[PDB]
């Protein structure tokens, strides 16, 4: 019956972020309730050989949902979900906020270690994972669970056994039964992200709907998506950055269309690039490199690339600047993090701007500070710690209090780790990271 708990923003900011225009109070599922009014048959998700419609994500993503309702999972409960680069990620992720179920997506490269540590954790009553996940190949893991009295009450598989339930069972039909439904209050959390670079496991990040729906919005717009958008999901679709910096519910807030591929490899990818003529990419540096090194080769399979988001580590000028000549395609720095800031360089930069900084916020409410080891404000352009709250950044991890009080000041700015300086031109530049 308790909501998920989390670190709620001021209500003095809330109101600012609601006066701005940049909290709605809609859920996530926005995006589809709105694609399907205006367009329900433009492609919404290019899968393999499959081609799922806005309308066919939204009704495939309802029965999956009135399934979950007829079993008591809702408002209150939380799913752990490690699916691969697949059409029923975002099938599964939308009927998840549809049921009010607060989703921990895990990365599909996670094993034993991770996902046993996520359970523990938010006590999943719902665990969707994949046959040929290493981790699922036998019954020994969901053996373990029980030992421990974590077993969820329904595990649902992709490429499942005859004894199994199967995931794709529970998307192709509705319930039998109507039970009522609906997503976590817009202001209440609607999923968790993880933090990258911790030390353990990664730790959970409490993102409401509010707060991720706005930075989609925001993204998208920055990106400069419309309905003609095609973007190549080849990052993890868990990961922040694929999923909204603009990522995939970028596109889906713009009307376009995610193109899937298991993983940036080239050769497949500019595949893929060619067969359903993506437009846009997302790509960490070490992808762009293996992407540079094939280009020229197949310099025809990827013309319509128009615009290539690169970010998520260090990424040398000589390199940002070969994406335009060997891509053929526009680029754009992103620096953001699963917490909450990203910075994009914008589309009108200069080419010194997009060549040498990791861009500026989404939003003119992301607030920066740059600071010494004293935590005094560095002088205009030094390298100093990053750190920034704003109207999408969370206020702390989930259930860590003594971690927070360690990376949130008494103004609630959050301190990120990573070392920065302020361009003349108002762009960030990521030179480093600093520990605890
Ligand atoms: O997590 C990251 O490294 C990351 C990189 C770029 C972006 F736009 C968002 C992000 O979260
Ligand atoms: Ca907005
Ligand atoms: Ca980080
Ligand atoms: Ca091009």
């Amino acid at each position: 019956k308790q909501l998920i708990e989390f670190v709620r923003w001021s209500p003095e900011r809330a109101q600012h972020y609601r006066n701005k225009g940049y909290w709605i109070d809609q859920p996530l599922t926005r995006i589809l309730t709105v694609g399907v009014q205006s367009h329900p048959h433009s492609l919404a998700i290019i899968c393999g050989e499959r081609q799922l419609s806005y309308i066919e994500l939204d009704r495939l993503s309802t029965n999956l949902a009135t399934r979950l309702a007829e079993k008591g999972l809702g408002k209150g409960d939380t799913a752990l979900v490690q699916l691969p680069n697949v059409a029923e990620f975002y099938i599964v992720f939308f009927a998840l906020l549809k049921a009010g179920v607060v989703v921990l997506n895990a990365l599909y490269s996670h094993r034993q270690y991770e996902l046993n540590a996520f359970i523990k954790q938010i006590q999943p009553k719902l665990l969707i994972g994949s046959r040929q996940h290493e981790v699922f190949s036998n019954n020994q893991f969901i053996d373990s669970l029980h030992d421990v009295n974590l077993s969820p009450e329904i595990i649902l598989m992709l490429n499942h056994q005859a004894t199994d339930f199967g995931l794709l069972d529970w998307i192709e039909t509705p319930a039998e039964t109507f039970v009522d439904f609906s997503s976590t209050p817009a202001d209440e959390v609607a999923f968790f992200q993880l933090s990258g670079g911790s030390t353990g496991t990664p730790k959970l990040i409490p993102r409401t709907h509010n707060d991720y729906d706005y930075s989609v919005r925001a993204s998208a717009e920055i990106c400069g998506l419309n309905s003609n958008t095609r973007l190549l999901c080849a990052l993890p679709a868990p990961h922040n950055f694929m999923l909204s910096c603009p990522g995939a519910l970028g596109v889906l807030h713009a009307g376009g269309c995610v193109v899937m591929a298991p993983n940036p490899e080239p050769l497949n990818c500019f595949s893929i690039i060619q067969r359903h003529q993506v437009n846009m990419a997302s790509l960490v540096p070490s992808a762009v490199i293996m992407w540079l090194e094939k280009a020229a080769q197949y310099k025809d399979q990827i013309q319509s690339l128009k615009l290539l988001q690169v970010g998520g580590a260090s990424f040398p000028e000589s390199l940002a600047r070969q994406v335009p000549e060997v891509l053929n395609c526009k680029l754009q720095q992103a620096f953001g993090m699963a917490e909450g800031l990203v910075n994009y360089t914008r589309l009108d930069d200069s080419d010194e701007q997009i060549f040498t900084t990791q861009g500026r916020p989404i939003s003119s409410d992301d607030e920066i500070k740059i600071v010494d080891e004293q935590y005094r404000e560095v002088p205009e352009g030094e390298i100093g710690m990053l750190a920034t709250r704003g109207p999408y950044t969370f206020c702390g991890y989930y259930q860590s209090p003594e971690h927070n009080s360690q990376v949130f000041d008494e103004d609630n700015y959050y301190y990120s780790g990573d070392l920065v300086q302020r361009t003349p031109d108002g762009n960030l530049r990521v030179v480093g990271r600093i520990k605890d």
